[PDB]
């Protein structure tokens, strides 16, 4: 899908299974919700 690509090019040097944990989705973080927002890409 087109989103796959922007998840990846925001967690790119931090990594999408560190932000699994230290992401609770509270989304004030806005920029790091996107484990939330498109539901971990499933």
């Amino acid at each position: 899908s087109f989103i796959e690509d922007l998840l990846f090019n925001k967690v790119t040097l931090a990594d999408a299974g560190f932000i699994k944990q230290y992401g609770d989705c509270l989304g004030d973080v806005a920029a790091r919700d996107l484990i939330c927002a498109q539901k971990f890409n499933g």
